[PDB]
């Protein structure tokens, strides 16, 4: 379990896959919020998420994945799991909290939305292309369940943004990390790939759209979709 | 929608459901950190939660829900999602980070945790038990294949408690809001539940008795299972 001999930590890496349309809704995540706020950051593209030394990183073996200094410098610190990413850049490098939040108010909101992302749409949308794509037997009937679920977490996004001046899901006045987590899985594209009509959510539709034309998201999706397509194909990327 | 007579938020109100053997583990999450930190709060039993006037406060109709005053008075908070409960409280309640981190590098830690079993063992949980008891028709290789699933979980778990010096799964010298959300889906009686043998996680079943002898923890799960069952079924408790 012997680290690769590119992998060092001089500032924040994020651990990512080779870009396809369905490798890139997670790790796009830590991105967005690392470009809307500017952070200095390498990316590593992960070969093998099965290769000992990347579960002492995220003993779940997945990406996205950080390495990162602590903030005196001394030791090296890391975050897993999507909303764990987000939380840990909002702690390190939001101290106006922008996409973190104020005070105890904005807070409540942004960890009700971002953790409804977490538990419910997210999980939900893993296990469907899991069932869908990933295991050996098609399995229909679960497959169409976890489709309608999502229909439900659409409904709920969509009650929300329907209420007076809610511009974005957490606060009214602008995007944080809940909208950040939300994003991926809350756009026509994905909506399309699960078979689903996004026009039958007009609010949801407008605030993706609203999400989309944002400088750092268009940055993230355009960065995201090249990694591993490169010069280099694996391994730490030139800065 | 017109809230019951009886709902008034002077403190953190708890919204929960009557204590079954089924209704309990998650509201118990946001109780045990009450219990630990020693915040002042009120239970609210909530009869239906299809109620409209309950869906304003948490869009998914389920408990654990908190309806509390901002730390300035000047507006109604909401949590729901047991994961936000816990966040909430340690935010609102939780000044010297004992349970929340203190520091960079322990919420680093804690919110990994946290996080995997709000976003891996929680709702793989929750699936296998729907598709276990709630789901009209019987699929039993979803079924098989989620059961599958929690044991990788159990093993991620036991292969962090293995670890020199490491008595909790975020920090190692005490437990944080990530071994609350966790403990009640890796425990004997849930293991049992879900069909499997705890003793072949010896170091996960070892500390879920360590968090068990806690009187928080003892206090939190006996609370839990009463609510609904004492003097007052439905609203608010006295």
């Amino acid at each position: 379990s012997e680290r690769p001999s590119d992998l060092v930590v001089n500032r924040l890496v994020l651990f990512v896959v080779k870009g396809t349309a369905t490798s890139t809704h997670n790790t796009v995540k830590p991105l967005i919020l690392l470009e809307e706020l500017g952070v200095p950051h390498d990316i590593y593209v992960v070969e093998k998420v099965s290769a000992p030394w990347f579960s002492e990183i995220n003993p779940h073996k997945m990406v996205p994945a950080i390495l990162d200094r602590s903030p005196d410098g001394r030791d090296t610190l890391r975050a897993w799991e999507a909303t764990s990413t987000l939380m840990y850049i909002a702690d390190a490098y939001d101290k106006d909290g922008t996409f973190g939040g104020r005070n105890v108010q904005e807070r409540s909101e942004i960890n009700n939305w971002l953790t409804l992302h977490t538990a419910a749409l997210g999980p939900t949308a893993k296990y469907w292309l899991y069932f869908y794509k990933l295991h050996p037997e098609k399995l229909p009937k679960t497959i169409e369940k976890l489709r309608s679920n999502i229909t439900v977490q659409y409904d709920i996004l969509e009650r929300r943004l329907n209420e007076p001046g809610q511009q974005y899901l957490a606060l009214k006045d602008r995007p944080t990390i809940a909208d950040i987590a939300t994003l991926p899985f809350a756009m026509k594209s994905t909506a399309e790939l699960f078979g689903l009509e996004f026009e039958k959510w007009p609010k949801l539709q407008e605030w993706s759209v609203r999400m989309g034309e944002r400088e750092a998201v268009k940055r993230a999706w355009q960065r995201v979709a090249g990694f591993g397509h490169g010069e280099k194909e694996y391994g730490m990327l030139e800065a």
